[PDB]
């Protein structure tokens, strides 16, 4: 029952109160960190680990890249995508 970064990001993305700093782009499961540092700060609050910033957050995203969970969309700057559909991981 420990909160995972991919789960936290999904929760941010499905709440329109967060749309000014993180939002689905509308292509597949791609999303943009409109304010990367605000996303990082909120992950830090949630997971209880200041001083979280985007530099540190990017290390966790690179972890997800190496582990097949997330990809960084090339040609973009702060656009990522889920590889495995988070809803499908628990649909059964």
């Amino acid at each position: 029952g420990s909160l995972q970064l991919w789960q936290f990001l999904v929760t941010l993305l499905d709440d329109p109160a967060n749309a000014h700093f993180i939002a689905w782009t509308g292509r597949g499961m791609e999303f943009k960190l409109i304010e990367p540092e605000e996303v990082a700060r909120r992950w830090g609050i949630q997971k209880n680990r200041p001083a979280m910033n985007y530099d540190k957050l990017s290390r966790s995203l690179r972890y997800y890249y190496e582990k097949g969970i997330m990809q960084k969309v090339a040609g973009e700057r702060y656009v990522y995508k889920f590889v495995c559909d988070p809803d499908a991981l628990f649909s059964m």
